């Protein structure tokens, strides 16, 4: 017989523990006893397996921290609730954790800690994708990578800024996007497999990309005021990654396959199996986002194939090589049927050229 | 032949009398006849006997009372209309009686009349259970019993207090409960065998439990001022009863079987046939209500079987024997298949216990 | 051929003329040929009836009157439009006439023309009965007849009263009832056999009966102050008539057969086939109206058959004659199984009463 | 290969170009290449035809002009986008062109540039009729012809007395009518082959007819204040054409055949096969419109044939000939079955009559 002890604990925290304990006991098909003394709580269980024991202890630790006002205790609680969700077989428990997490996010005000919680939200969405098996949650995993890029930009802001009303605007936008994301995470569990989830997720993705563009402008302005060409290089490399995942998101909303590569001052994407309407909507989204980012493009289209090359500033003598590569990719892709060929073709084009990169 | 009169009466009182006369006359089916006058009535039906005549007399007495301001006349009227309902072959006469009660309740409030009103409402809900066969009326009977026990607390308030703003607040709360119950009674007649009755009755049970907790605190606070250990004993026994009925009510909303026992300082419940979601709701309801009441719980779970027991104020030495007994009750219950065996098993634990007590 | 001139009346009036003139083609798929310019019109037809020419003449005269302020010209026009409607094979022309009647009524203010208008509205509702073939229109015909008897009372008021704010209230009430009746006449053509027609007609009847009661009380109060016992006898007989018709209306809305007789200071009704619910509502309606009128009822129920009789001002001796007659009519009608036999039985009792009246 | 250049333009103008280039690549599916930065764009396409190259060039010229505030550049842009739409394989390109037309019209405040836009709207409605085959678009082509007569009226206002507060009122009316036409075009674009488009078009036609009547008042009042018999002739001869189109428009809501002819001071129409239930709507609409225009109509009908003759006025000795002609045409039309007969019948009557024409 295993036994657990819980003290100074709220009704809210007891609700989590009862959901967990009864959920685990129903999974095990086993007997449970609960005792209370003057509002303290004790729990006893038969034939329990060790990770389920550890999960009850971890839920207990999480709930004991969740009653706190302390933001470090919030970050650790969110990490533990994330571990509980990452183990979870139970949908109502995931729903209740998502609802607790929305409140735990709303507790935070400061970017240094909000980074920890956004990383945890990425893990939450990662598990939610594995739980649902749904391309609508693969979009949420791409939005999580956009948020992870927002966290990397936030860490750059911590590395550089003294604090200002621009940082207050930034953390408000980030916190608001975090709330918009967790509202979509709730909606995905309240209406699984529905078009309204994709509509909300597109409004989320739009809002996130616009926030990213503003964060890039903030960091670029700070880099231009200080003359920091090295920070501007790091940010430039992140611009390419942001557009990469943004393109991945739009392609995934259409449900088409994507392959991608990086080499210093140039980044490449190949997209396969497109059609007229999707291709136009994508190319519109690409050109609008790229124009807002201020990044130099080369693109080519052949109905189902789309090739996108995204570039940092370079000489025209360097841009000639990108112009060559784009036409060379469009030559070499022309007879393939499967992504394992396409990967080898792109690698072959690289192996036929890379000395000039 | 039967003949009756009025000195003066309202048109609504005439409508009740006419509905009663038409009903009692038509019941003979194959031959019926009667006549009226501005202030008189006569019936010519062959087959009618004493109780048919007495029902018209009782309706006429109720009608003569119904126009009055007098609350004693109200209490007598609701009793008479309850006697009419208890005989009634038809629910639309009961709809008229409920519409009258929805007016009659509002006129005034005092604990002694309020008690007889809520008790008569319990009787009307009892007849409504027999007319409908719908367990929402049995649920409402448990709620009305809870309310009636609350008016026994109000009679103890008359036993102990000269009256105050807090007592007038309590009177408003119980008057709201009486209104909310009567609204539920009218709704149940409009929408039998539906979920909206269960939702309204849950909002009644919520308000009722909160009013119970409030009144129990009002009396407990006076008992803690005046040192009244005997009033604490009565209030503790009533607390335990209210919780016992409330747990039975919540289990009856799930439609499961309940068995009950009582020994003063310790009180026992067994519940049979619970689903996963039913248990996960029930045990949280039990916890929140018990922790609001301040009572000392024991709970254990075995899938579809749940055992609950409750105590107050037992020594840390006496608590051991209760917790032993609770674990033993579960150990005894494991092999059972029918309700008579469970009754005999719990009785056997009691019949083995009472030699040592 | 036929040829005519409009002498520069409004184009609104031409709308009616064109509707009528083209309407001539409906009779046989009729070979109408036509010419017009600048308010002069000419027609030729194969086998033209004199009635076609009279309908053209009637439409012309009605159109010529329709621009006028004058109430007598409106009363003449309403009669002509009624005379058109009473020939009409076309229902849209009747809808157009109803749309004009709404405005024609609201223009008018004065008793004699208002009487001819409401009388004509009864004729228009009579034609609506002949067009619909439905007893729903007979309900309106009884209500319109009641209103017409109300304007006969208003003519007795004009014959006697000095004019007052009470008369201005009376005119306003009759105007409202007229517009409510005409709204029901429009609704009968827009939504035939809808439940909304039965709802609107019942509201019209309810409102009209309350206006009847009010006007009957207004005239009775003035006739009491003037001292005219003979005018009070007429008014009381007109009360009894309107009550009699109102009972017939309510029973006809229930869909059941009614038979009627009038015999000076006492009036009689028989109704065949009332359900319990119908008998209950009819008894409520009868009682409420009777107390609002101040009349002495007598009623008996014998299965689905109901007998009603009414009086005022009977001596303590003549009250015995009513009780005798009512008991006897019931006693003989208890063996009655057909309409002509029941008519003969009621006649036989009343013919035998010539030695007692 | 086609290769083309784009100096600085709006992202809307880029969106149009991409919609066009991809919307052309629709046909052959051949490869496309793009290069860009935040102020410049360049495009290249392979295995593409001369007419496709012209469409690309025309879209390029349209995009280059579309950002401009200049009214002449707006007129040319709508003309070019129309010239693209007039060949289009792609429905969404028409949708986008019309959507930007809404704003391109709202930008204009010049009567002659708005006239080129209204002319282009007639062409776009012509293409929309050729795309849909919908009689609701043929109705709109008649509304566009009314708008051409509005344009001709506006050009006569410029020819005579521009710039007054009365002309500013006219400009507001024409701009409102243009907006109402364009919003009706958007509704037809969103929901082809549905009754709500015809109900919207009726509001447009109503406003257009009222605007035409007002423009006729404006010109005729000035013409009377100059004594200008030739301007009175030109305007009155356009009144005939306005009524001619208005008749055809209303008849096209039934979808019936219409034939029309002109000879100096008189204009004639014939309408074939009207069912009575429709004829009663049409004849009334015609007579209402004619009375508002103030023109001396002669209207005739016989069975299902309607003959309309419009006159500006002459002596009774001239009016006799129109009366004779209308009667004779009605006699002559009796036996025909097809429009090639009817044209020749009317032409034969006119060619026999023109000795007094």
């Amino acid at each position: 017989t295993v036994t657990f002890d819980i003290t100074n604990i709220s009704h809210k925290a007891i609700d989590i523990i009862l959901k967990v304990v009864l959920g685990i006991a129903e999974h095990e098909g086993t007997e449970v006893t609960f005792h209370s003394e003057r509002g303290q709580l004790q729990i006893e269980v038969k034939n329990l397996h060790e990770e389920d024991k550890r999960l009850i202890e971890q839920a207990i630790e999480a709930a004991r921290l969740a009653d706190s006002p302390d933001p470090e205790s919030v970050a650790r609680a969110v990490e533990l609730l994330t571990k509980v969700a990452k183990a979870s077989t139970n949908t109502e428990l995931i729903q209740f954790i998502v609802k607790e997490l929305l409140e735990l996010a709303r507790k935070l005000t400061d970017p240094k800690d909000l980074a920890k919680v956004l990383d945890s939200i990425s893990e939450l969405l990662t598990e939610l994708a594995l739980k649902t098996g749904d391309p609508t949650a693969a979009l949420a995993a791409m939005v999580a990578h956009i948020a992870e890029l927002v966290v990397r930009l936030a860490l750059m802001a911590e590395r550089t800024h003294p604090g200002s009303e621009i940082v207050k605007k930034a953390v408000k936008l980030v916190q608001e996007v975090a709330e918009e994301v967790l509202e979509a995470a709730q909606l995905m569990l309240e209406k699984p497999n529905s078009d309204e989830v994709a509509k909300k997720l597109e409004e989320v993705a739009k809002k996130a990309i616009e926030a990213c563009i503003e964060l890039q402008q903030i960091l670029e302005a700070w880099a231009k005021e200080r003359g920091d060409q090295d920070l501007l290089r790091e940010v430039r490399e992140h611009k390419l990654q942001i557009l990469t995942i943004a393109v991945a998101y739009k392609a995934a909303q259409m449900g088409v396959t994507v392959l991608k590569h990086t080499h210093g001052w140039v980044v490449f994407l190949v997209i396969l199996g497109l059609h007229k309407q999707q291709a136009e909507q994508l190319l519109r989204f690409v050109h609008r986002v790229a124009h807002a980012l201020g990044v130099t493009l080369s693109i080519t289209f052949s109905g189902d194939i789309v090739v996108i090359a995204v570039t940092v500033g370079a000489s025209e003598e360097e841009k000639k090589e990108v112009r060559k590569i784009v036409k060379e990719i469009a030559k070499q892709l022309r007879h393939a049927e499967t992504e394992e060929e396409a990967k080898e073709i792109v690698q072959r084009v690289i192996e036929e050229w890379q000395e000039e990169g």
